[PDB]
């Protein structure tokens, strides 16, 4: 190893006479190096000396082995050992420093003058045998709880003087690191526990389930298609379809996709003696449950686009002979104004233009979509004029990045041209529903991505999956391009936020 | 020593896997003081505040019997001399007795939970991954348990809970009887703790009267001497009856045993079926005498409608109420009077009635155009006729929130009653109105004044004579307010009046009470 | 008989040593030591400044203390570059009374997790403690010892440590005819023990926790107002005037959060940004419709604020100047003036909460414009009232609560400024009054200064002369507050400096200023 200015830790010597177990782990462990998770960095000559290479936390969560162990204990200590290795060769220049940086130090950014005065050790790029350091257990406990993360030593690798070298013309050369690393002989668990499967350190995955067998989050219909389309606009607010990694929902979107572009509300039917009878809609929860306006724009599953639609209705009626039908309503949602359309506040109004008297009761219906004219993508309209709390939109993309959409087709009854009419989503609703469910930990930004073929196992593309919930692709035609229907998608690992992606 | 040995006798058969643990040796250099606990304590087990629980043949595997924290709250001693510290730290050893009849099999499985694991969930499947024993209920002998400190810090403070060992009790085999007459019987058991060598109390602190661990204690007040949660009357009557409903939802008398107000209950006796409100009088030939009451709260302070269903203090029955009210006259000749009105609070019809915007309306009937002044006045019941134990309507048709209804019940046990009889007006019958509360007024002000801190789900309590010092029964008060009792018959029972209610320890819901 | 037994002891404090360094060092990364000569002397601490009155009662807490490194201005400035610390300290306790003066404190020794309610008079002697007499000439020593459950502490988290609380043990009397205004002065000095070190070394962070507050070196008269776009006028204290006053710009705690409207920067206040639409057909006059943005260019979202940030908080109609660009033959783009209102109006929809602001002007023409997004900012206010405005329909806006809560005796510092009026009556020019001014807003956001205490004594002073002309508190809301008894309104000259002396708790009773 190196030396480093700092004293030795105790490990389960401190934590013995408290512990009411102290557990041994498999001595073939302690024989392997491996790689930890978010543990490499590409070096190029534009690199300005600053930049953070990684930070990286001590704990199960560095060793794949100790992470899985750690679901059938209570407890943990001890330190671990590292291994830098650094890719250059005899022509370059330039050098990185680690730093031991203790458990409590505040966050924030650092420069080249603060991370000298930690611990440390400074490296030429031009090193050959992998670099060796120790990461200790400084603590105030006597042993950490595994279920619960708690501050501890860090190391943190910065670029400290700049890479200098030759290039070819075709690539730019870089150099690349990686960090290893496995348990010191004084490492220990606590106390054994039944095994849970809800773990911290659990990986996310997707379900098993082909696009083309989905269904879409803003339209009642299945996923006719998934593409990429760089005309389009790159950055919408679509309030429905949105869903957080770790499982918190986002605007109006509902768990069930038997919600999406409907809702449930009071009807109070009344004649008028001019286009014909006006139907009054109070809106509810679609569950069956009072309606308090707050952070949202609208209950949960109501439409997030501008246009005219007819609903339909189950109604009953007081004639000469029939107690009940389903008659067709029509209702605007556009920026025209004319009907003082507030979903905010959870008063809707619909008409028919019909003779004659029709009166009906007022009886807790519930209203699904029929069609749409004048369909376009912006946002309706929730206030009179005024404005909402809504969900952010999509994005930001890095340079060279674009959005992945999924594609159905809804009904049209415009008379003007007869191509296609097309909506588009983020993730459909049965990931909307994985994703709630499940309930996941986020390590850092995004989610490597994999597309591959169900039988004969050709790669497709990769992509990268953000927290935010939407899928990036690596870009630079100008046309529009789709994908086949029948892959596979599936998690790599976790990824940091400046991750270039392999083109298409 | 005993009668047939067709029994187990000793579980010594622990060998429990886990490690010895030290206990003050590691606090005392952070501690500023010296201090030490009375020899003698160390020298014999007492009953847990909480140790007794009962197995019967109705309970199924999986059913959690007992779970202790490891505390000072285990032991009465050290409960009592936590008050003066800030700070705990060591080992306990605990006893338990299960020493049920011959005829009886059945097996039960306590484990040692190690902090930070989560409450709740616990199976059948996960007890046994834990260090553990296994125990027959026939056994003779008390068995020997220890509980070990397991921590990461040096000590633990005696105010606020933190993560500690748990000591959990699970039903492991159904219990059941072999004997040929008629019955299944039930096994009783206790248990009793003492401190371990190491444990020991850190810095001296000023001993505080309200603590967590303390203890419920009642007062001592005849039933016949205290009054009336629901109508101003002394309470008259101590009943169970099988026959009327056993799931009511009065909104007067409701207090948590925590010390929380529930409903629209005051604190109070005066305040009963009484209120305040700002009146205003019209004349009209047809119904006569109109006021108009704007309530607002019985200590003078203005009503807003909150979370409660009406001002504190207000009936919670139907019928029709004959009130007396102090009314200010302007005709030469009189000055001040007080006059008989009469309110309609019964179910809704064609009435003409707003709450909506806080008037609510009274009648007095008479030909001569009377003249009053509008004023402030507080109204007390007089005479009710047609008299219905029902919640009457606050909102006129839409819901408002209440109070939950009395209950659950253990199959078996149904609530207690004390019953008081009101002055009411009958057209053709002689008979008493008789109307029952869940708990006096008494304890509704000692609980709101004591805020105490609840320890599992429920109380057991005894009812006691004075006059002979004789047990009557043993009932449950569960945290909710209401107390319950194990009675099977059909016909109404009544108990004496003269006695006093104790309380015993805290049990679990599932505990199963003595027929009475 | 056989023993005597004196009856006049002195007074001490029995203790168990509590170990330091010995318990921490097998898990600590380092023990770093500190200069021998910090262990010689007692030094003030940073809040080491109280006061005893006759008005005061038995029972009140006159001062409470925690244990670490915040105690020693030695230790705070060497805290900087450390993560922890462990060990124990001393305490030295001042009072400055008078042949006059009869009570009796007491100084007690409270654990760490004891409940934090209420002490009573009764209960504070049965922690370790020391009773001290108001007369005493000589100063009085205690421990402070580091009774914890945790290995060792860290430097930036306050945590839970020994407390040194000091409450009224007996009324405070003088025999004199009285009432009177005499005050008792106390102060606090610490050192550490021998038991004391720290524990790892770090690069020196000058923006720590435990670094004391100061203020900038700029006169008043070259400041400027923070609810008004001029310079700073008029320094003074006024009892006639309201109280308890509830504005909403020029808001901002000691430690940085913004309340309200206030914004950084001090080109903002007063003005907005929009997004405007223009309509007229027959006989309407020019009628502009404004939708709010943030004034650097982002969306607004209506939240937790009012309004945008460095909105108008002031009710009156306000005269405005806009650049619009016209597309009439000839000219492109000019600057017009605008007429607007602030205050309630009925049967007009003004929400600036929800972003919607409506404007007028009188035009003898079209002269349409096109549509785009300026910045509006004020010049002539009409019927200037000092309230807050219609910021919704009918609705309550999420608003900063109003100033309070002074102590008897105790009025709110103002600074006034003067704004350009129209009106047709009155020549008198209209003044405006802020709490604290801006580069004191900012300076403030940009330090994240911990308070670690409830007020800020102050003291004003010129600097050709060094005379004092008076001290305050300035509380942790952000607002200064003296202590004036007189009637008429009272002014002060405008080009003294603030100087920050010391942390102060809320009871502390200021000298009183004026006649």
């Amino acid at each position: 190893e190196q030396a480093v200015p700092i004293q030795p830790v105790a490990g389960a010597a401190l934590a013995a006479p408290a512990a009411g177990q102290i557990n041994q782990i498999d001595p073939w462990i302690f024989q392997n190096f491996v790689q930890c998770p978010l543990g490499e960095f590409s070096i190029s000559p534009r690199n300005t000396p600053g930049e953070i290479l990684f930070d990286l936390a001590l704990g199960p969560g560095l060793n794949p082995y100790l992470a899985h162990l750690s679901a059938m204990y209570t407890g943990w200590v001890g330190n671990m050992e590292v291994q830098l290795v650094l890719a250059g060769n005899a022509f370059t220049a330039g050098k990185v420093v680690v730093a031991l940086v203790p458990p409590y130090f505040p966050k924030g950014s650092l420069t080249t003058a603060q991370i000298t005065c930690f611990p440390h050790v400074m490296c030429d790029v031009r090193t050959l045998e992998p670099i060796q350091l120790p990461l200790l257990d400084v603590r105030r406990v006597l042993w950490h709880a595994t279920q619960d993360q708690e501050e501890s030593m860090r190391l943190v690798c910065m670029l400290y003087t700049p890479l200098r070298t030759n290039s070819p013309g075709d690539e730019s050369f870089v150099v690349s690191g990686r960090l290893l690393s496995k348990p010191a002989a004084d490492f220990n668990f606590v106390y054994l526990t039944p095994p849970i499967e809800r773990t911290i350190y659990r990986m996310v995955d997707l379900p098993v389930i082909q696009p083309r067998l989905c269904t879409h989050a803003r339209w009642p219909a299945p996923v006719y298609g998934l593409l990429v389309d760089p005309s389009l606009p790159s950055n919408p607010q679509w309030q429905n379809g949105r869903v957080h990694v770790d499982g918190t929902l986002l605007g109006t979107t509902p768990i069930s996709g038997s919600w999406v572009s409907c809702f449930a509300a009071e009807a109070a039917y009344e004649f008028q003696s001019g286009t014909g009878e006006v139907a009054t809609f109070t809106l509810i929860e679609q569950d069956g449950s009072a309606y308090v306006p707050g952070d949202r724009a609208a209950p949960l599953g109501y439409p997030d686009f501008s246009g005219q639609l007819e609903i339909e209705v189950q109604t009953e009626t007081t004639k000469t002979g029939e107690k009940l039908k389903v008659t067709t309503f029509e209702m605007i949602l556009g920026p025209t104004t004319n009907a003082d359309q507030a979903p905010y506040q959870g008063r809707v109004f619909a008409s028919v233009t019909a003779a004659a008297s029709l009166d009906l009761v007022d009886g807790r219906v519930r209203a699904v979509p029929r069609s749409i004219y004048g369909f376009q993508d912006t946002i309706p309209e929730y206030n009179d004029g005024l404005l909402v709390p809504l969900a952010p939109p999509i994005g930001p993309f890095l340079p060279g990045e674009v959005l992945l959409r999924f594609r159905t087709y809804m009904r049209q009854i415009d008379t003007a041209d007869a191509a296609a009419e097309a909506i588009d989503c983020a993730l459909p609703q049965e990931f909307v529903s994985w994703f709630a469910s499940n309930a996941f930990t986020v390590q850092s930004e995004a989610l490597l991505l994999r597309y591959r073929n169900t039988l004969t196992g050709q790669l497709l593309f990769e992509c990268k999956l953000y927290n935010e919930g939407y899928i990036a692709l690596s870009y630079s035609g100008s046309g529009p391009l789709t994908f086949p229907t029948d892959g596979i998608f599936e998690v790599v690992s976790w990824v940091p936020r400046l991750y270039q992606l392999a083109s298409v």
